[PDB]
């Protein structure tokens, strides 16, 4: 009927990494697309996600998809 955010991109500060588990914890920035406040998520890497060097305190960039309980990243970098 409308359109639907499919790919939301956004901005935080990584709070954990645990490459065990493919889950980057990260506290992200208000997301206007989908009126979030500021939260802290978790973000699952999947192997189609464009990883960059990343580390816990880092800003970021990134992309991410909604699969149920999951929000899998398309990609994520570190930004200014
Ligand atoms: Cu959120």
């Amino acid at each position: 009927m409308e359109a639907q955010p499919q790919v939301i991109s956004a901005t935080g500060v990584v709070k954990g990494i645990d490459l065990e588990s493919k889950k980057i914890t990260i506290h992200h920035d208000p997301i206007a697309a989908v009126n979030a406040p500021e939260m802290t998520m978790r973000f699952t890497i999947t192997p189609q996600t464009k990883m960059s060097e990343i580390k816990t305190g880092d800003k970021v960039a990134f992309n991410f998809v909604q699969q149920g309980n999951l929000s899998l990243l398309q990609d994520i970098k570190v930004s200014q």
